[PDB]
């Protein structure tokens, strides 16, 4: 029985990795994720300049998942580029670098500088499109023309295979439109579904108060709340983007949750909230649990079941 | 006690009602809701003509909620109109009729017929903006120009105060645009937030299969999965629509959940999945539990806390 994967010209011991934003902001974090039994890691979404992010409390977790409005706190692109170029031990596992510029121009500037390092060290780009552009306009991936512009500009500036981190969608028309945009861009080799379910609101009954300070308490949802939404998006894009990989993210707490992602179409499986809550020991548990389901079903490899969710009649 | 309230020129014993679609399709279902302890009832969303809906299984529930692709099965507008005109006992509680035509013209045709009944009997209209997927275009409430058309045309045709059933939004710019549309229409006196979270996908690990037959397993999510989404939409519209009422729907299983909806801004609180799962006895329990939380906090009225969720700093 094996969890090994080969994609994007890299080898991966197993499909599990952190989700961007979790356990990946500092050099300490990235060393920790490297030391863990995950098959890969991704660095925190970065901007050109370092950011403090939003005031605290800006993350909170609960039995059914988490809410956050972190505000993109990060150490700045130069830091993550140096990590990828000089610090990361690529003999341990592959590295993804997540970028999330606040304008197309900022993204272009970063990718131009990433490219030689991607070429020479093999660091892989994850471009976060589930992010803000202009206040009063929707996030980029919810604005299809903006999304097309970002991908045209980053494809030209980078010129190397990359992937994109997508928000969840809720309307089949959006699945159709979004996947068609992505399919215009041959350098988009993987699609990560999904980022948080946007602008939820958690209220504490006792205090009668929201639980995060930014945005009057509104923030992105992760965790148990979002698994079916995550699965739908993985499968929607898996069906619609046959020449790309899909990575799954959302609601993974167990090997069974990972198995469901993989049946939906996931290649890599990212872990956000559950990793935030449990710490990097989760990876050995998820590995064991996934191998146990495979053994019971007689599956020897991931490809024997990836994308093989059955439909009814 | 007591949880009695007045809205929309009607008196309600308590703020609870079924969510459209649950326990409200047949005359039997409507008489069952009327006999319950709910403060109101709403009928199944109807078309001009009867519909069988989609193939079974088309609804499934789980510990965290439900998924459905019912396909708008209903007995047709003439049936619900006759129920409102002739069979409903308005001495028991108010009745809302939900309408979900597949075009503007079909809604206009139904609402012109409903108007005299509304005048004579006081039946209330909930206009459902969600609809079956049509390839090439989004649902009506995710197309702000189509939504504006629908409300212009229904406003003109109906001429009386009515409400609208909204899908969830996930983006602050969308809240701003949708609320601005709604505020163009003075006859829209209530907004019901939210319909199911669209196009989720539940997979059964043992069978390696989706759990509903239509749409390759994709369907709307309700229950525990969607409470924070529902609260955010309730509050977003409560803040943006000061001259309207907001009705909360999504994730209510307990009086605590109702309390959170009301803190967010809800006037009425609708119950879908938990009603489907527990049956109409749930209303006595929700009432008792809400009144118990009120008493422990010192609240004598719903108005003392409606909309009074606290923010940080
Ligand atoms: C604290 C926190 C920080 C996050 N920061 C990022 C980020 O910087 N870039 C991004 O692509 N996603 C970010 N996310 C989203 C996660 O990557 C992930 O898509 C989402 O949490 C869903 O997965 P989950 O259900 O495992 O949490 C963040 C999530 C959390 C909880
Ligand atoms: C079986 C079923 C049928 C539904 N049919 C309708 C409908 O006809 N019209 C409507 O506006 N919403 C309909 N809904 C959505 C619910 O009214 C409600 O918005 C949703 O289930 C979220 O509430 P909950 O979390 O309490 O389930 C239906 C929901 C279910 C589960
Ligand atoms: O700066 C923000 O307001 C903001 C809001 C939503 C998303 C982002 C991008 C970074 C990010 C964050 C974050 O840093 O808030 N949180 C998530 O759950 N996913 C993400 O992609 C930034
Ligand atoms: O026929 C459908 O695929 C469909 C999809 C979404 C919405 C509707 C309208 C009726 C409805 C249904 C339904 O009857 O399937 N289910 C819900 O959760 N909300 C609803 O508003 C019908």
């Amino acid at each position: 029985m094996c969890l090994k994967l080969n994609l994007l010209d890299h080898v991966f011991a197993n499909p599990f990795m952190n989700a961007a934003g979790v356990l990946c902001s500092t050099e300490e974090d990235l060393r920790c994720m490297t030391a863990s039994s995950s098959g890969a890691l991704v660095s925190k979404s970065c901007t050109s300049a370092p950011r403090d992010g939003n005031p605290e409390p800006r993350y909170m977790a609960f039995p059914l998942g988490s809410i956050n409005s972190m505000g993109l706190p990060n150490l700045g692109f130069d830091f993550y580029l140096k990590y990828a170029s000089d610090l990361h031990d690529y003999s341990k596992k592959p590295l993804f670098l997540s970028i999330s510029g606040l304008s197309v121009e900022e993204n272009v500037a970063m990718v131009r500088r990433l490219a030689p390092v991607a070429q020479e060290k093999g660091v892989l780009l994850e471009l976060n499109l589930s992010c803000p552009n202009v206040p009063g306009k929707p996030q980029v991936a919810y604005d299809f023309e903006a999304m097309r512009t970002y991908l045209q500009q980053v494809s030209l500036a980078y010129g190397l295979p990359f992937g994109v981190k997508m928000p969840p969608y809720f309307d089949i028309a959006h699945f159709d439109t979004a996947a068609a945009v992505l399919n215009e861009f041959p350098l988009v080799k993987f699609v990560t579904c999904v980022n948080s379910v946007g602008n939820g609101l958690v209220i504490d009954a006792e205090s009668e108060s929201v639980v995060i300070k930014p945005k009057q308490g509104f923030g992105g949802l992760g965790g148990k709340y979002i698994l079916p939404t995550a699965l739908a998006n993985v499968n929607a894009f898996y069906r619609r983007c046959p020449d790309k990989l899909v990575f799954g993210c959302g609601g993974v707490y167990s090997g069974e949750d990972a198995f469901l992602h993989i049946l939906a179409g996931a290649s890599m499986v990212q872990v956000g909230t559950a990793l935030q809550e449990e710490g990097p020991g989760i990876f050995t548990r998820l590995e064991d649990e996934l191998l146990e389901i495979m053994a019971r079903k007689g599956y020897r490899t991931l490809e024997e079941f990836r994308g093989r969710v059955k439909t009814i009649e």
